[PDB]
């Protein structure tokens, strides 16, 4: 195999890895790096070209092609550079210093996140997913671990990451598809129904539910119970779980967590939801009744 991307010798001339390991999966590791020339921080993602006995360089090229298309969208993590060695393709990504939005979904941080914050983060996620869907990209892995923040103190802006599972509308629900984290899989995936933009909208429903309740809508004692919860759309909307959650947020979640993907609103329709309509109080409102 000949290498396509910039050499490893150039990587090590231009960047130094730091002792901050950001992430590790079976066939990928993310490590913080610093430009030796500017001191700017980046995330270096090391993708193995050989996985499960399969040559994956074509799939990695398709993933880079999707990041490259979304680089005008500030809700999507930006790709800076690409390097390659014998076993890895290395993505130099924008560093999202706040880490995962998942942290905001733990009971511990609940008291540090307002309704205002949750409304803004969901609006920013919808802006990203709107942009992807207008370009016929379905992300298909929008778990809260795949939405990052530019900062937590104070609360910054969202960055969608990890286009490993992304496809076009109408692609087959193959073996890769049906191997997400069980609790985050849409009902149409459990039924090997075809890929829809509606699958991402299901996941935005889950993210809102988790930010607002600090609980998982679908997870059970075991995968069997998780799969029953999803396939039956068995969701806890109890007075105890929702005592401090507004009706408008409940409406937003309930419009997305529906079994039939065709009944879920689009990203565009979600951006017009009454829950997300808020006036910045520091701006001067111009009413319908003019002074003239
Ligand atoms: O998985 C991927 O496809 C890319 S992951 C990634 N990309 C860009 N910037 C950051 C910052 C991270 C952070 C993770 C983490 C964990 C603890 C404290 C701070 C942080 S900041 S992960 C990441």
């Amino acid at each position: 195999e000949n290498l396509y991307f910039q050499s490893m010798e150039n990587f090590n001339n231009f960047y130094i890895l730091t002792s901050k390991e950001l992430g590790r999966g079976k066939f990928a590791v993310v490590r913080q790096c610093i430009s030796k020339s500017t001191g700017q921080e980046y995330a270096a993602k090391f993708l193995k070209k050989r996985r499960r006995g399969q040559d994956c360089r074509a799939e990695i090229l398709h993933e880079i092609a999707v990041l490259e298309l979304a680089k005008s969208c500030p809700r999507v993590i930006n790709l800076h550079e690409v390097y390659e060695n014998t076993s890895e393709i290395i993505l130099i990504l924008e560093y999202a210093a706040g880490g995962e939005i998942f942290s905001l979904c733990l009971p511990e941080l609940a008291e540090m996140v307002s309704e205002n914050d949750v409304i803004r983060l969901i609006k920013q996620i919808l802006e990203g997913v709107y942009y992807l869907h207008q370009n016929n990209i379905v992300h298909l892995d929008l778990k809260p671990q795949n939405i990052l923040l530019s900062s937590i103190y104070p609360l910054g802006d969202i960055k969608i990451v990890d286009f490993g599972m992304s496809r076009k509308i109408g692609h087959a629900c193959e073996l890769r598809e049906i191997m997400g984290t069980p609790e985050y899989l849409a009902p149409e995936i459990l039924n090997y129904d075809p890929i829809t933009t509606a699958t991402d909208m299901w996941n935005i429903g889950i993210i809102a539910y988790m930010l607002l309740t600090h609980t998982s809508p679908f997870v059970g004692e075991d995968n069997q119970e998780t799969y029953l919860n999803i396939s039956q759309v068995n969701v806890d909307y109890s007075e105890e779980t929702f005592s401090s959650v507004s009706q408008l947020a409940t409406d937003f979640i309930q419009s997305l967590l529906v079994k039939n993907p065709e009944k879920r609103p689009t990203a565009e329709i979600c951006l017009s939801h009454s829950w997300l309509q808020q006036w910045d109080f520091e701006n001067l409102f111009h009413p319908e009744e003019t002074s003239s």
